[PDB]
Order: structure tokens, then C-alpha cells, then sequence
């Protein structure tokens, strides 16, 4: 509630999380490399967390502090339709790889096993890559002057 | 039980969780050489969680599924005296430091403020490679590979 404090305040939530957004997805290529494709897999499930928490933190001063996926996803679509794009339902595997980083945080470091393929890990590291790019972009575009 | 199931079993957890730990303190490693140390802090934390979760889980084939880091920790101490040294309160910075990657889980990623030094993040590290290399011979000294003499 007022035009100066709003920018500071949209600055600083855009300026304090992008950048664990980002880390995330480098620890998650990384932790690929490693070849530990469960822990990239929960890497990329906060990439992509963390990147909705930023944006709607960016553009409306509150996230719902579940931080649940589905609803965190919800909310950020419902506020721009440009999001949808990310997460396109045009094939099923695409379901399946998406539901894999879901399952992820949950099990992953829990469960005793956790099935993730090479093929799945690109695709997901390419679609945060698009999140993160587009993310990046809403959140400038959203500039109080 | 059945002494060459339970030494099977207690191989399959150790390879498959003493390994996630090692990775979240490399993580951790890459991190502070990132300069993002609220995230190393968490990673941190995310190895000595697994690490007792993988001690709990080899010894006794069961772990809480809370998670607790107080409770895991407590469990596991109270199985073995010898981890008790991973982190001693002779100084009172050791418990600063500690309750900061303690908070890092919940805190870290959602908090706008999060503040944890090098020197404190040096500690954890060190703290950290202990616990691990800790684990890791009471793991292998948990040997039933004895106990399946009876064959």
C-alpha cells in the first residue's frame, strides 16, 4: 500500500528468491552429472516451486505457505495465462515425467526406490529452463513507475 | 528376520542412502562456492538428516518418518555414545551455528532473511564430514555377514 514501498517491496522478493530458482536448476544438472537422477529430480521439484513462490510473491505481496506444487501452479496460471505454455498436456509421457518431480520431494530422498529416466530429467530441465525465462520476464514487466 | 535377509537389507539401505547424503554436502560445497550460503545451509541440513536416517534405517531397519532432526539425531545417539562427538557444545557458537542449519530447512527457502556466515558454514561442513565418515564405519561394522555363519 504505496507506490514506492510496493516497487522496494517487489524488488526485494524478486531479488531474494530468482536467484535460488536458478541454483536450484544448476544443482539439479549437477547432481545429473553426478548421475544421482533422484536428487536432480527433487532439485528440479524446487526450481520450479521456488520460481512460482517468486512470482507471485513479485506481483502480489503473498504466497500461500503451503507451498503446495499444484496449488502454487494454480494460482501463478491464474494470474497470466502465458504459464500454461510450460507444462503442455499435448503427449502423455509428458504427464508421467511431470508427476515423476511431483513425487519427488516427497519420496526421493525417502523411498527405497524411485524411478526416473535420463530422457524424463532433460525434458524436466527444459521445461524449468522455459518457467525460469518466462518467470524472469513477467516479474520485470511487472515494474511500478 | 533371517540372518542373510537382514544383512541383505541392511546393504540396501546403507548403498541407497549413504550416498544422498554424501551428494547434499558436495551440493552444499557447490553452493557456498556459488555464494549462496541460506541454500548450503539446507543442503546441510539435508546431509545430516539423511545421514542419521541412513544409520537408523542400516542398524534397526526402521526410521521415524518424521524426519526430525532433534529426533533422528536423539535415536541415533541413543544407539551409539560415539556420535555424541559430532557436536560438542564446549563453545557457544557451536550451537548458534548448529540451530542455523537446524532452522534451514524451514526457514531458507521461504524466509526473507537468512543469515548464516562463511566461518559458520566452514563449521557445518566440518561437522558435517565427521558425521558422515562416522556413519559410514558404524554402517560397515554393522556385520551379520558373521551372523549368516549359520548357512
Amino acid at each position: 500500500l504505496s507506490p514506492a514501498d510496493a516497487l522496494r517491496v517487489a524488488e526485494d522478493h524478486f531479488l531474494r528468491h530468482m536467484p535460488d530458482a536458478r541454483d536450484f536448476a544448476d544443482v539439479a544438472k549437477y547432481l545429473v552429472a553426478k548421475g544421482n537422477l533422484h536428487l536432480a529430480a527433487f532439485n528440479l521439484h524446487q526450481a520450479v516451486e521456488t520460481a512460482y513462490n517468486c512470482y507471485l510473491l513479485t506481483l502480489t505481496n503473498y504466497s500461500p505457505a503451503s507451498h503446495n506444487m499444484k496449488f502454487l501452479r494454480g494460482l501463478s496460471e491464474g494470474r497470466d495465462r502465458r504459464l500454461i505454455d510450460i507444462w503442455p498436456r499435448d503427449r502423455q509421457r509428458f504427464t508421467t515425467w511431470y508427476n515423476i518431480m511431483n513425487e519427488a520431494y516427497v519420496k526421493a530422498r525417502y523411498s527405497k526406490r524411485f524411478e526416473v529416466s535420463e530422457e524424463a530429467l532433460t525434458w524436466l530441465q527444459e521445461r524449468t529452463a522455459e518457467l525460469h525465462k518466462l518467470v524472469e520476464t513477467l516479474c520485470r514487466e511487472h515494474i511500478e513507475k
